[PDB]
């Protein structure tokens, strides 16, 4: 049996006809442009001998307007004006970009889907959605040349961008920038090895699978057993999953299903003890990279 | 440790330009607009009594072109010609695409990946990829209104079309029609359901992601003993997996990683038998939906 339930990515025309290349005679990375602004990593005015220890704010004063390359392929971008916002180039184009989308930057929360975007040289490659991880890295698929890839939600027609790629960890995650210039997390745009904070189950996302077992006529694991939210929570914080907060959307599921979220916090306490060789949705192990959104949307088509 | 392999689909922008509304006044769904032709599944022309055992023959008969309305919104195009191909109707219209990519027409084997762009209303709404199943379904996610959501590949800028979605199955898989008109495999355009053919492994797949662990560092599976490919293959029939036929792209992960076909014909035979408590790339059972291409291209950046 299948569950219905695929990784669905936005669909990205939208996103592609913002890219661009941007060089600055050293690395060639990917930027976005919006109306006048091209918004790319900053580590594109280092060079390679640099990339462990920058001085990010004597680079940027050795910059003039020229020494910033901005192409499109898939036009030449005049730059006229350049910021630095954290971790984040904010370049004056005299050009603003005509297929600019409506628009909004946000911050993307540990649980959360989004849809990304790979580039390379301008060009974009390929999509994917992640969820953002409780320690503020993704399990994306990026390779040399890809910083500048972005990350965006969608409401309606507009585009939320909510990150920026910059690197990977040791252990093949990755992470990046918001678009207020700020990294998640506590990583620094520098090549060196971090701290990696632990990672964690997102509880409301195991739910949201548990719920789409339910509504796929998998309930083996549903007892009229429950645990309260405040109980399961003091239990996550010694169990390495997060803290579960309910939200509308996991309450639809609840209404749908005619389970309660408090069995399934119960199902999920028995079930990370073991599965003892039964499975969920063709799974021996807990998964929370389904968000309670994708469920709604997915399944259910709202 | 993350793998570095995400379900990885094509930019669909290119694809977004080419998707229209199919209405002959029953059901609304969606077409694929390139040239002067949209292509869309016939069961539009179905009456919602009659989606059981249509005769297509008499419904293509009694319409005329003026019955299709086609509308783009993401233009009202004109129907100035109707033709039925096996479960697909060519609708030659009065204005030609003027965003068609370079495209092939191809259908897809067995094992291999493409990229699905979901459409409702004409309206794309999200995008995803999958492997054709063994026995001819796929693994999706589509609800009411979905037909006539299109399946690609891309070679260059070129975007060969290989799948417009028809139905769900049972057991939640879904099927739907290549461009000249063929239902993949035994499956019938018509509301019944329908003898499922076995899935099974498909052991080139599984193949690539034992080198996509061992490209990870994760090689505890790997020992000298080896299996050839005919015998494997005698063992597959036996046990749910498809016969292993190598590749050009194969080859070059066993260059890669120094590590022989035959080594990890053996170790899935084995981990067949069971993982024994072990786990790879963060599973406990064989992964087949990562092509050789996925892993070459995902991780060595080929
Ligand atoms: C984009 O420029 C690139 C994207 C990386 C390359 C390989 N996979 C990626 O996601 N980013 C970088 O190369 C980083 C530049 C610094 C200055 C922010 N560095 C980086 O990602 O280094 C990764 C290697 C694994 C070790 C960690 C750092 C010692
Ligand atoms: C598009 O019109 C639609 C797509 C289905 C709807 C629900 N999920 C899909 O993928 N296709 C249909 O509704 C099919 C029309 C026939 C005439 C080809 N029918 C169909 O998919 O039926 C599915 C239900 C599960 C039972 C199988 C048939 C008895």
């Amino acid at each position: 049996h299948h569950s219905g339930l695929v990784k669905m990515s936005h669909p990205s025309g939208d996103v592609e006809a913002c890219m661009v290349q941007v060089t600055c005679g050293s690395m060639t990375l990917n930027g976005l442009w919006l109306d006048n602004t091209v918004w790319c990593p900053r580590h594109v005015m280092c060079p390679a001998d640099q990339l462990s220890d920058p001085n990010y704010d004597a680079l940027l004063i050795s910059m003039t307007n020229h020494s910033f390359s901005v192409q499109k392929h898939i036009a030449n971008l005049r730059v006229v004006g350049h910021a630095m916002q954290g971790t984040l180039l904010k370049l004056t184009v005299d050009v603003a970009n005509p297929s600019t989308p409506a628009y909004t930057f946000t911050t993307v929360k540990p649980g959360a889907a989004f849809s990304v975007l790979a580039c390379y040289n301008g060009r974009p490659t390929g999509t994917f959605t992640v969820v953002m991880r409780p320690n503020y890295t993704i399990k994306g698929s990026f390779l040399c040349g890809s910083c500048g890839s972005v990350g965006y939600t969608k409401e309606g027609s507009v585009i939320n961008f909510c990150y920026m790629h910059q690197m990977e960890l040791a252990n093949g995650t990755h992470t990046g920038s918001a678009f207020d210039g700020t990294m998640y997390g506590a990583f620094m745009d520098k090549q060196v090895h971090q701290v990696q904070l632990t990672d964690k189950y997102c509880s409301v996302n195991v739910v949201a699978w548990l719920y789409a077992a339910i509504l796929n006529g998998c309930a083996w694991f549903v007892k009229p057993n429950r645990t309260s939210v405040v109980s399961f929570n003091e239990w996550a914080l010694a169990n390495q999953f997060t803290e579960f907060v309910g939200t509308q959307s996991v309450d639809m599921l609840a209404v749908k299903t005619g389970v309660a979220i408090e069995q399934l916090l119960y199902a999920i306490q028995q079930l990370y003890t073991g599965f003892q060789g039964k499975q969920i949705l063709g799974s021996t192990m807990l998964e929370d990279e389904f968000t309670p959104e994708d469920v709604n949307m997915q399944i259910m088509g709202v």
